[PDB]
């Protein structure tokens, strides 16, 4: 029940050679440099190689779990939108940043880095004309359209802290998150289209804003064009506001520990992520866990309202300068072959889905996946919950045709990027196992009965992290006490994931879950 | 009718050697490095040599005409007030930044770089106390007084976007521009003195502010000292506010593409927006090369600071170069039609930059006012604003330069930022009424309006277009980017539309027919 | 009556070697480099060696007395809180930043650099949540508790100009200072404890704020825990607000000439100090005048509401990365041996007091100091007024046991740091004499009758400074005309101290005073 890296992950058949490989020893050799007291040099070199800095940093890391003063590269200044848009636009403006798969397949198209950069700059200029300053919160209530990315980056361009809310959340949840983030600006659509169904996003927005006094400006994207109520003064059309603005906006120089965004967990708790550490973590996980290469076309099927959508739809892939996919539909619309039709049409090199979608597709039958070419795929990703051996085997056999590496990535919103996953070109996978910790992750197992670390293999308990990592959450927005109580107080000296986990005789990690 | 550069432009008679010369081939050699796909090295070298940067840039240029996302040196940070005041103050504080020629000739005096920097810092501190932030618009309604420059630079010191309004504008024009820029602070004077005449500037300001709700603070310069109405709380005297402030203010670190200023074109007036680094570089380079400016030179542009000529070649260009500039408060015919030449003789001006209207008026005023003046310190005579007739050109050459000064016919607009087509004085043989050759970074062409295609070769006529962006090009129209694109970019896709008909003769010289 | 540097200041008996010594010639050699037209190299080297800069400076100095446009290192950017907390926290987090001697001796404890940094960052986050921006004034009405050092530095961390008011000032003085600085945020305690006595700081604050319209937020430190009135909305508890905030805050990159703080002289006149020049001056005076070394324990017993508390309790010692003492009590509480009990308990290496406290202790009798060890002491400092020969001799004989160098430091709030003092390891002292000018100080004596500088030795007149020094006051807050009239108009070309002074035949300076 062991699956070595496939030939597509061995650099054969014209496929790119893996970044780390070919076996477990190479992963160990590289991972030893990323943890421990001598790991500062590796992290400094990676931060300078991966991200573009306006000012260089001096200190690599500081702080800890006990007080929630975690710092990474504090003296450096950078911009997330510069690292995700501007440098790649300068290198190659015509390269596709986003493959936008609309709800209707005929409406899908490619958005270049130039178009995405121009839209981001227009939205950033609109936000600046609204009075949005560095450190201000901007709520984003958007469906899975490509402009959402622009919206995100727009905030990241001006130093605003964006707070994304799942589209289709009720008026109460949206109101709670908007009130907690204390935003004065909300970005939303008139309506959303998903699975051939209409989401009345603007009606929900009006119902929620009836109880959100601090919101003064609403920017409304005309996604569908159907009639929606628009309050005079408060509501403005995205296209009309952006037509008045120039297609370029200067980047605000952010400290490394400036909060990049707030993401509310589904009182809602707002996990806060800073700029440089989170960006470095997601870029490195995208490059290594999925073996991304410059010409790759990443296809993550999550939602931008989720942490997976934050990391491996927007920030991670665009920081790497590769093509990412924004999928506006459901896996069974119009037909349960939608994922595979999309992969064949766009020649996706990686696929990142959730076990729930895989299970639904498996329940939908084999005729929808059996006759598809695929074969541009190299890495198949799973995230969100433990994947059963049957679902794992269906994913391997039909979506990858036994020629793609299957990565079971375990992480949370508070970890920022992937924590435990197999390296596709090095690690032999076990079905339903998140195998080994990522770079900078020193995870162990504590016995909850005694609170002591269970050394060795073939043990079971609660999963903890020994040391902070660059992409860890820094606080809970205006609720640092809750942050410390949830993640740092249960086991002092360790970060508490809250997931029961086991390590088998081979050292492989098995996440039991919450 | 060809005029080679005179001996004063040949480095002889103790005059400085020209930066570019002595003939057309040298101009071509330097210009070829400033255009095309291999010109990034030249522009990066010039940007690093001419301007002082707080942070270095990585990219030289990006963007284009189609969407209006033009970028020059985007990653670099700098300050216009630092590059126009502080570095020259550090090098030589006692050097004259401004020769202020007052309306009354006995009231004229030299303002040093130290005094100008201190005044700029006091006004910047006042504006900061008013709550003005980086990116905020500040309206300026000032006559041709030297403190106006300070006011300009004051905004540029704190990241404020200044919006200059010509002091001759009525209450309605001032109100329209002030409302469009959405400023909360207006810098103005009690009264102006031009041609012995009084401009009731504060009265017009009150009439306009009756319909300008967003303006909360008015800073009033006591220019004449006559009684004017002063609203309690809203209006404060410039001297009283500046006395409470320190004489130094820190320079705010500004991105290259941060908007330096808004200038409204004379239905709704269009606010042409200029960024900082590209515009500063363009104006400094045009000032150094088109007028052959040298460190000890005394530049005399007699335009108004309410127009782009005053923005570029009274304030930003000459002060970025660290030379003496002139602020002329009077008219060409006050007190007598010899005022220009009396000024040039008294201050030993090395360059003159006027408009064909003033030269035509002086020519109609008779030769008795110019024939008996020395004027030998002059080396370059500049004309800007409209095509200059051969008779006016010859009167300018023979009477003002005494046939010993180069005549530059500089063609450009507010949207170009700096001079686009002009003769290089030490290299180009001029033809009267001709803006001869494009400046560095300008790749101009003639397009047939009926067909829309570029008319290659010589002896062609059509509309003037620019193939590629240049550092000092306007970035947008304030809150009206659609108007910017429609006016300058959609008429001929892939090109920048000047709106001016132009012809190129057999020698390659450009002739601007005009709008 | 001449006193050569003692063996404790000669590098003997295991004591650190003095930075400058052993005689007057060495002081002259080092001081000649710090004044004159060729002193820019020395000051540039010292600025780059002493302070951590975000951006390097190009110009060393500019401006002058006549217009009050003094500039030092204008193009450089830095942060005072970074230089006082972050770099030392990065080098050694567990080192004691503050020895907090509480009013009750049993309540005293050591605050480490990590704890001080975390408290400063929490307060900075609270202030940022109050809307405090760079350049905004924040009033501080705090007793001699260690958190005051945090509050100060919190402002310095975010570019806020802190304005400290002596605790125990009446409601009218507090109101005048708060109204003049135009602050919108006030930091104070519920009550203060000094000399076993209670100071109703919150009651005075309420009485003052009844006439301070611009104040919108009050942060109240629960120093004693006794019941005080708290206005709903306006007043919030320090601990409650700080518990919601993360323990790290990014440092605002500040221009060198950005105003660090406003200190009102006891209409109140707010002396304004910029960041880089003041920080450099205080750090250099602390290092050289007191011969501070990395492991030293500086004990300045002034008040943080005074300029001495600004320079040699908070900024100077913490910039040097050494331990500083925050003394909450009086010299005679609970007994007149409190100073010497504290010195013996914490092994203070330097003591910096005022002549009034020394005279009070001398009046209290010799039985309180005669039996104390006091061996760790090396330097004894006096500041505030001319110290009588009898008081000087008592200080030398009983507090130092004729084994400590006695430095008489003359300076004002407008000089920022010490102007005239003996270098302890080099200068032979005379009782009641501030001997020689400090680095960058070129003082002279002007005859007030004629206004001309009196050349040579054995002259008397008014003390003037020929050239600006880095730590000189830049202005009086919104009263620059008063600043010029007080300090620069009486003798054009010079800085007027306002103190009559004499120089004897040996070149020693004798300050007559106001
Ligand atoms: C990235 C989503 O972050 P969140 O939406 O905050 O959910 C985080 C929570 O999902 C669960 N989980 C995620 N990935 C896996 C996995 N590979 N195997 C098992 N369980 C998993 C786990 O319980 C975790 O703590
Ligand atoms: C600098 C003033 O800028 P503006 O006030 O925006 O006027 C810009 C408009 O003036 C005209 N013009 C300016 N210089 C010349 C010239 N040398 N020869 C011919 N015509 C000229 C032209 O029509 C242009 O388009
Ligand atoms: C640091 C206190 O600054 P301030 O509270 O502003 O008082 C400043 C004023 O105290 C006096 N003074 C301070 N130190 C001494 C000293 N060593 N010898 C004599 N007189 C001194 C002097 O009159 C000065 O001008």
């Amino acid at each position: 029940d062991l699956f070595a890296p496939p030939p597509r992950m061995q650099g054969k058949e014209g496929r790119p050679k893996p970044h780390i490989g070919p076996n477990y020893e190479s992963y160990v050799k590289e991972w030893a440099k990323t943890v421990g007291p001598n790991s500062d040099e590796w992290w400094a070199a990676k931060a300078r190689e991966t991200l573009d800095w306006y000012d260089d940093f001096k200190t690599v890391r500081a702080g800890g779990f006990e007080h929630g003063d975690v710092q990474w590269f504090p003296e450096g200044t950078l911009n997330a939108a510069y690292n995700c848009l501007d440098r790649h636009y300068y290198k190659n403006p015509k390269k596709t940043a986003i493959i936008y798969e609309a709800d209707e397949p005929s409406e899908s198209r490619e958005v270049s880095y130039e178009e995405l950069m121009q839209e981001t700059c227009r939205v950033a200029n609109v936000l600046k004309s609204y009075g949005v300053k560095k450190g201000d919160a901007v709520s984003i209530y958007l469906p899975m359209t490509w402009q959402a990315a622009a919206a995100f980056l727009a905030c990241a361009r001006i130093g605003a802290i964006h707070s994304a809310v799942f589209a289709g959340f009720s008026a109460e949840s949206l109101r709670d998150r908007v009130n907690d983030c204390e935003c004065k600006v909300l970005i939303t659509t008139d309506e959303g289209r998903r699975g051939g169904k209409t989401i009345a996003t603007k009606q929900i927005v009006d119902a929620a804003l009836q109880q959100c006094p601090l919101v003064e400006n609403v920017l409304v994207l005309r996604r569908t064009g159907n009639k929606v109520p628009m309050t005079e003064g408060r509501d403005k059309w995205w296209d009309e506001e952006c037509a008045k603005m120039p297609a370029y906006c200067p980047c605000e120089r952010m400290a490394s520990e400036d909060p990049l965004f707030i993401l509310y967990t589904s009182k809602p708790k707002g996990v806060v992520h800073s700029t440089a550490g989170y960006l470095l973590g997601t870029a490195l996980t995208l490059k290594y866990v999925f073996d991304a290469h410059p010409d790759d076309r990443f296809a993550c099927m999550a939602d931008i309202g989720w942490i997976t959508g934050h990391s491996y739809i927007i920030y991670g892939p665009l920081a790497n300068g590769i093509t990412t996919a924004v999928f506006e539909s459901t896996p069974v619309y119009p037909t349960p072959s939608r994922y595979w039709d999309f992969v064949d049409k766009w020649k996706a090199t990686q696929l990142y889905t959730a076990p729930t979608a895989i299970r639904l597709l498996r329940r939908m039958g084999e005729d929808h996946v059996k006759n598809h070419d695929l074969s541009s795929l190299r890495v198949l990703g799973s995230v969100g919950e433990p994947i059963n051996p049957e679902a794992w085997h269906w994913y391997n056999d039909f979506a990858g045709k036994n020629q793609c590496a299957i990565v079971d990535t375990y992480w949370m919103t508070e970890t920022g990027s992937i924590s435990i996953a197999p390296l596709p070109g090095a690690i032999s996978t076990k079905p339903g196992s998140a195998t080994f910790p990522f770079f900078g992750m020193d995870v162990d197992i504590i016995d909850p009965q005694t609170g002591q670390v269970l050394e060795g293999n073939d043990v079971e308990g609660v999963l903890v992290a020994r040391r902070p990592w660059p992409s860890i959450a820094r606080t809970v927005y205006r609720d640092h006490k809750r942050y410390l109580e949830t993640y740092m107080k249960p086991y002092p000296g360790y970060f508490f994931f809250g997931d029961g986990a086991a390590r088998d005789y081979d050292g492989y990690m098995w996440i039991k879950g919450r």
